[PDB]
């Protein structure tokens, strides 16, 4: 449909799409008032991404930047995926583990200053400034990480069995595949044109399919998500 | 003052303001706790509707869209508004009923969602994308219609008579009005022209003071809003 | 760097961000879950205004808006700064005296109101509608002054004295420190260049710095933080 990543935009629609339609459907007849908050916000996080993905895929998603002197397609859309979509996987990681409502509101701001940030660096003109917003943003998500790691395991400790083995799966699979997301930002066309856009939209897109959908089945198929 | 819709918005304006300071005399000296929850979701409702219609009357919350060709007049302004005032109605019909937190947040995701997909529909410019949009937007205005109806409702039986009653009516004036939206969308400037912004913007005036003042008229007035 | 305000712009990046790192340390090990709510919401206020602060000192956070003939530089990054930091504020006001939630959110609702209406008059092409906007911003600020400094210190009345007094002085500062903010607008390049961007950045930097790192500095440093 033109711009060559387009593939990877419609794929990653579809994914999205169907994550969206699979937990919608598994989560039909759910009782339990704990079960419902995980089945409400775990499946809300592909939904968000079915919508912004379809924006990118249909060039709304896109716009122009200029920096580097040459010109730049920047999607902004990724940016109002992820502001209210990493909060809510937060939210998840929260509730498995009952965190304190204290460190769940620092982790959102944490989370609201990375994303936010790093929309800044996005957009901004002087290309030796976007790298200044990444190290600020690079740094909130150490925050985070740092606490999910060390602060929310602690409080898994205190839950059966099933929960805090559910919790060390998605906290393993979150510390990674967001550590990710700054890496492919540096070295792709938000950064440094080392990777080509074409590449960069494909990174991507694994990378938020397995987050999401992923994250999502690993949390949705335990009992983890039944208070008992 | 130009534009020959103003004057619906120079009426929506007026009706929006003195809704807000009729329910802001009416909710003084209100001391039950619930009764004030009442009182400031729907109060600020009108509040917020009053400075988006303010918006628009003043031209700024209208903004020029190219599609179709030809050039097209868009009050962006309605969804900034409807943004915040969608999900404090169903935060209103929530806390009558007592909805678990889980169906609440699912239902202010799938009303940001539909708003938000409302916006993309109407700043979109290929007119035939415009219309995907419409319909993803008026997919999650079904899924909110169907729960506030079948699962409120029978949230609704277990209250005493007047709560149950009070929620019969909003319930049904919700349904009705929120599908009238899509309707003039579809109908009008942001779809097909077939109705003038003149009509349309009548149209929303009387949908939005019917689903905001009257709204909260039926509900501010009925002792539901106290616990007892 | 180039525009004369720059020098208080970066004054205020580095007292902000200072400011945080402060905070930050001084809440490191607590384990009272109330004081965590105290420490997370104060840490953020500064941590969001480095952020702001950065983006305007780098150029980011201006834009360029036509009005009265001439050309004016408008710093639009403040509203969004304030945007989340102003309702922060009263959350951490709420908590100390443990405000019933329909106040809260009216409380917030009407600072979403004051903000929002404060960035629309800053970006308002016609210099009259400007001040109409300044207006409404204004009504809602002595709005939420008013259930401040009437309605919570009433609230505060009931909580143990080293409560009662913190509340005080943080209440004292807020409503001395808030109503100084629409003067400063009013009479400089939002409203009427009598006060030039020089002087007016360095207001808003002495205001911010007090509202924030000062007011983080009472409240963090009292026992009042403590539910004992
Ligand atoms: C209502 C919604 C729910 C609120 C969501 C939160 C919101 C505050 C923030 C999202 C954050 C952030 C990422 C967005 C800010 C970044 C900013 C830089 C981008 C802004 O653009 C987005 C705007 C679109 O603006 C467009 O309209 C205006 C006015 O009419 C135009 O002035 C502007 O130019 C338009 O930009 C679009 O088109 C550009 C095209 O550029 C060129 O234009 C020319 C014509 O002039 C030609 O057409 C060119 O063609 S050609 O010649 O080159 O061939 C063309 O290139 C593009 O470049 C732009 O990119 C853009 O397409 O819209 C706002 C989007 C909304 C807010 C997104 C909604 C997202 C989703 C549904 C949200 C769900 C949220 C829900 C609330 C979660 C609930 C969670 C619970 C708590 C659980
Ligand atoms: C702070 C606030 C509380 C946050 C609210 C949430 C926020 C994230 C989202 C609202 C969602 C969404 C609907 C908005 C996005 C849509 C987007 C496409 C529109 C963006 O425009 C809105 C901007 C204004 O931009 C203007 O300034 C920039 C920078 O200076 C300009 O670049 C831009 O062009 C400007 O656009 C205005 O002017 C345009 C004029 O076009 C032409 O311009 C030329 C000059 O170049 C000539 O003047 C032309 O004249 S002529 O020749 O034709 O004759 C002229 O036509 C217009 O076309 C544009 O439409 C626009 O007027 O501002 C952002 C608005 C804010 C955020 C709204 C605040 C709303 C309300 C107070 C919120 C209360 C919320 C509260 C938080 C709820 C709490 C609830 C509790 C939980 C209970
Ligand atoms: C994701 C984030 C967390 C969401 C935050 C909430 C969000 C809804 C609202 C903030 C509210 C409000 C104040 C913003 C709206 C006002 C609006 C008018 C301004 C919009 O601009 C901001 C956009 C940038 O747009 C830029 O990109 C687009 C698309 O590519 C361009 O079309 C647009 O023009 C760009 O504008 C920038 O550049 C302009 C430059 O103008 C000229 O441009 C030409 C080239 O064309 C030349 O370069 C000129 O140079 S020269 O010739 O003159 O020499 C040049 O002047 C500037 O004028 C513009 O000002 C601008 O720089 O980005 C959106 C910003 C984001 C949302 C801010 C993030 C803030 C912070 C990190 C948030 C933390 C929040 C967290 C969520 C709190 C959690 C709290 C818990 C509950 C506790
Ligand atoms: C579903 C989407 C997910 C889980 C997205 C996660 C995104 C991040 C962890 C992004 C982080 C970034 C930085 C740390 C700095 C560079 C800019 C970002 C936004 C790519
Ligand atoms: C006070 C305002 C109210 C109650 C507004 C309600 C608005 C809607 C239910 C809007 C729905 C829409 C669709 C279902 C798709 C087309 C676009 C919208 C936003 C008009
Ligand atoms: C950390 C920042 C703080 C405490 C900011 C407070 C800002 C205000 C109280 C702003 C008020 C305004 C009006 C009342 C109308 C004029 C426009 C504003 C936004 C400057
Ligand atoms: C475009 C529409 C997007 C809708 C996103 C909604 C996510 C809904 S999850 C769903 O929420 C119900 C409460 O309504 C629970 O009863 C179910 O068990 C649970 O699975
Ligand atoms: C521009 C200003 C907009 C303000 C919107 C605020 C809506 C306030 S409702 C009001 O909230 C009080 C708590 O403060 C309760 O005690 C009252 O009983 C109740 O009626
Ligand atoms: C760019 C990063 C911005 C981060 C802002 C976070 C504010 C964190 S306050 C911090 O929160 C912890 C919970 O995680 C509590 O345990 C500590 O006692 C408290 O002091």
């Amino acid at each position: 449909t033109g711009r060559p990543e387009w593939i990877w935009l419609a794929l990653g629609t579809a994914l999205m799409g169907l994550g969206t339609l699979y937990f919608l459907v598994k989560g039909m007849g759910v009782s339990d008032p704990d079960a419902k908050k995980f089945y409400a916000i775990t499946t809300l996080v592909p939904a968000i991404a079915f919508t912004m993905y379809l924006s990118m895929l249909l060039g709304y998603g896109l716009t122009m930047v200029p920096f580097g002197g040459e010109q730049n397609p920047i999607y902004w859309a990724r940016y109002a995926d992820w502001l209210f979509t990493t909060p809510l996987a937060l939210l998840d990681l929260a509730l498995l583990v009952d965190a304190d409502q204290g460190t769940i509101l620092a982790l959102v701001g944490a989370d609201g200053i990375m994303i936010g940030t790093g929309l800044v660096g996005a957009l901004t003109k002087v290309y030796s400034y976007r790298f200044v917003w990444w190290a600020i943003s690079t740094a909130a998500m150490l925050y985070i990480l740092y606490v999910l790691f060390f602060g929310f395991t602690s409080k898994a400790e205190s839950m059966r069995p099933e929960v805090a083995s559910t919790f060390k799966v998605l906290r393993n699979v979150t510390v990674v595949l967001w550590s990710a997301y700054p890496v492919v930002w540096l070295i792709g066309s938000e950064g440094a044109g080392i990777v080509p856009l074409n590449i960069e939209t494909l990174l991507f897109m694994v990378l938020d399919v397995s987050a999401k959908v992923g994250f999502g089945l690993i949390l949705l198929r335990s009992r983890a998500i039944f208070g008992e």
